[PDB]
């Protein structure tokens, strides 16, 4: 998995904002390390679009998870997470329709109500970013590791 570095690797947003410019890709996925207006900190992004303005000026268009929709930030918001491997995290945003992956057999916090063909809202993230609480029809707040959690088709 390609490493990139963080803003604590430079002197100045200048500096890191070169590099964000330098590496960010549309499709790369980004967590946003500096809270923008309706982009948290920590919050995860699919970059979508790049501007080629200035270099702090608004250039990356993000489709974020929390946020559940697009917003344009600055390099400096973003810390680069590129392409994660397959499957290993999906772009699944708090809003989507999802469902437990058929790859899994039994999910890290149990099935509860839910099966295979239960298609759930997510509703939050957890803490780690790992996980998030899921309402089905047939269990609200229902926590999967997001891993075994895939979009709805």
């Amino acid at each position: 998995s390609q490493t990139y570095k963080k803003r604590a690797d430079f002197l100045s947003n200048d500096d890191y904002a070169v590099y964000v410019r330098e590496n960010i890709q549309v499709g790369m996925m980004v967590r946003c390390c500096r809270a923008y207006e309706e982009v948290c900190e920590g919050d995860v992004g699919k970059v979508i679009k790049l501007d080629r303005d200035g270099l702090h000026d608004l250039n990356v268009q993000c489709d974020w998870q929390q946020k559940g929709g697009t917003y344009w930030v600055r390099y400096i918001h973003v810390e680069l997470i590129g392409y994660p491997p397959p499957s290993s995290s999906s772009h699944i945003k708090i809003g989507d329709k999802v469902r437990v992956k058929a790859s899994v057999t039994t999910p890290k916090y149990k099935w509860g109500s839910v099966t295979h063909q239960s298609v759930g809202v997510v509703k939050a993230f957890s803490a780690n970013g790992k996980d998030i609480i899921v309402d089905f029809p047939q269990q609200s707040h229902w926590t999967g590791l997001l891993s075994e959690m895939e979009l709805v088709p």
